[PDB]
């Protein structure tokens, strides 16, 4: 896509060299931001191959509060399982922080429901956020969060949702972060009958891995193509209610896959 | 400074109206980054005088990790008084979050120590965060927080910090969040012994309230000047041991004050 394409740029000549905990090395800048208008495609990256079936079982298990691998082994997806103990689990993560975050007075906050009571009530509120960024359980947590905290927003009848993610592994993580943000937009939009916005995503460290420079200048010779579209052949009684089968991607044409190691 | 006035106008140019909590309107925006260099000077502005002691006192406040106006009554700083309590309490907001948030298990966890040990033992970290949104507390709170979340990031000996603000008054909070976190990034760097480098600003609703336009015009229409130079007149203990003497700022030009109303 065009601002992911620059991104990568950006990191490669605006980037330092640092070192890290998986001891890989990387090229690192800090804070950016870039806008996806939803109503011009869905942004999943063409100059690459994307599973798409990744993204929506992940979505769907942060949804239903579950933080162990099981259902996503369930439906052939094995992107946790490096990170996840003897018993599947992950420890507090994303589902658990959205659907059932734990206060100091044995209460629980489902903040997903929460912020679909706020876009119907009162969709001009300041205060439309959901954190992933407890800082009481991150040491119970498998990896800390790096989709840490977003924001929703409705302006002219249309929903946008910021998302700040602390960390990003720009060739990796990014193509998945923001087609599952997009996806969860176009799923906010459809059950509170408002349109779609735009996707604003901002990072803090971001940054491309040393064993992902070839790969890296291998993609950004390609010319991006046009973007795919998202149709959903069904509205669902609650947000939680979504299944796999109900989203259609139409015109998704990218190029060939580019395969690249994850680290520790 | 030519960052400031730009948002000024981009959200007087594309704003959307809204209406807000307290009745008034807002011109609004979301979604917006700024980049500050602080080896550049001291992000203050000068189109309009900006009081730098309550921007001081505040920032040692919420290091001190107290959430009563009592120490502030006596600094003379009135920015938080219609918010208090009758005993002068705000619940748990800033201070209390950043020094002791509370896990659901007893507990409490020092966000400040744990950021300076994390930029004195492992500065090439992505988790050097401190946040205040606590969605179990935000109840308690006497207002939920507009400067949420933020990151450290230490590159080639430099310490660069991320804000993340929700919501932001542009004629009126946006001066002093950006001159009291440019304040703790000079703090941490001196005594993590840190040369400074940028100051990212990032903003959600980002407006300018209706009965503010006058104000703006007026400020829009005057050319920035030379930014100061912040000088920390002696080297405290640790961070928690610093005092209103111990700041200072040469070559702070500015344009006349602008009074500005209020919104409760
Ligand atoms: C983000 C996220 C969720 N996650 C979780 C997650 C956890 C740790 C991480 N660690 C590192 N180094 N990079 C990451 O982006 C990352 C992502 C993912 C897990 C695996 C793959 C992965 O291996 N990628 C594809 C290859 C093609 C592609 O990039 O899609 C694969 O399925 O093999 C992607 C995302
Ligand atoms: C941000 C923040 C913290 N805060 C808290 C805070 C809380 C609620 C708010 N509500 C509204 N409507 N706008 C705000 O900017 C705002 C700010 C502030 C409190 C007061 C002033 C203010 O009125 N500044 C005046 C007078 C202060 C002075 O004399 O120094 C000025 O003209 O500078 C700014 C920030
Ligand atoms: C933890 C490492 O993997 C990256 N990572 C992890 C999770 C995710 O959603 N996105 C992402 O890019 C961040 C850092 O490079
Ligand atoms: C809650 C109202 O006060 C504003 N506000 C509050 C605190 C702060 O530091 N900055 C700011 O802009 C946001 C919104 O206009």
């Amino acid at each position: 896509m065009k601002q992911y394409l620059e991104l990568m740029q950006k990191v490669l000549d605006e980037g330092t060299q640092k070192n890290d905990r998986t001891g890989t090395g990387t090229l690192s800048i800090f804070g950016h931001q870039m806008r996806f208008n939803l109503q011009d495609g869905f942004p999943l990256v063409t100059t690459k191959r994307c599973h798409l079936r990744s993204i929506i079982h992940e979505l769907l298990w942060f949804l239903q509060g579950d933080t162990n691998i099981a259902y996503l082994h369930e439906n052939n997806v094995t992107i946790w399982d490096e990170w996840a103990d003897e018993n599947g689990d992950l420890g507090p993560v994303y589902g658990k922080q959205w659907r059932a975050w734990p206060t100091p007075d044995g209460r629980h906050i489902d903040q997903i429901t929460t912020v679909l009571n706020q876009l119907k009530n009162d969709p001009d509120s300041r205060r439309i956020i959901v954190s992933a960024w407890n800082v009481g359980e991150l040491d119970k947590m498998a990896l800390a969060p790096c989709h840490a905290f977003f924001q929703f927003y409705v302006a002219d009848g249309k929903l946008s949702c910021q998302l700040y993610q602390r960390s990003c592994d720009v060739f990796l993580g990014l193509p998945f972060n923001i087609a599952s943000y997009a996806l969860l937009v176009h799923m906010m939009a459809q059950q509170c009958d408002l349109e779609v916005g735009d996707f604003v995503w901002t990072g803090g460290d971001t940054h491309l891995y040393s064993n992902h420079m070839d790969q890296t200048h291998l993609q950004l010779s390609r010319e991006p193509r046009p973007l795919p579209k998202l149709i959903i052949k069904r509205k669902p009684e609650s947000i939680f209610d979504y299944r796999f089968e109900d989203f259609e991607i139409e015109g998704y044409d990218p190029h060939p896959g580019i395969k690249a190691p994850v680290a520790i």
